[PDB]
């Protein structure tokens, strides 16, 4: 129960928080199929911050938790594929820790709203 515009304002501020922690850029764009032509074995719905930034601008996003949901996603994708002693997978960690916090505050801006 909340006005639109400045809903989707604060994901888009959200957003560019996210991506500012994931400093390789590693989760910009999709992963490439044609460099990983295994991944979509069991990965079965990939997603990445340029996606995001699609779902946004197409008003796919009108709550808290399904912009949170594909957030998970881009972190859960990326510790399902890669084994643990990777760069890629250490990174999802970080990024769900960083991620985390920069989601608990933006929702609570979102209740106030
Ligand atoms: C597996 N993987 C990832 O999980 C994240 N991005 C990426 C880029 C290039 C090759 C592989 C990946």
């Amino acid at each position: 129960e909340m006005q639109l515009t400045p809903f989707l304002i604060l994901l888009r501020k959200t957003l560019e928080q996210l991506q500012e922690k994931d400093t390789g850029n590693i989760f910009s764009e999709p992963v490439p199929l044609s460099e990983v032509p295994d991944y979509l074995d069991h990965i079965k719905k990939p997603m990445d911050f340029f996606t995001m930034k699609q779902n946004l601008e197409a008003y796919r996003y009108l709550n808290f938790d399904d912009f949170e949901e594909d957030f998970n996603l881009i972190v859960s994708n990326c510790l399902k594929y890669n084994a643990k002693d990777t760069i890629f997978y250490r990174a999802a960690v970080r990024l769900r820790e960083q991620g985390g916090a920069v989601l608990r505050q933006a929702r609570r801006q979102a209740e106030k709203m």
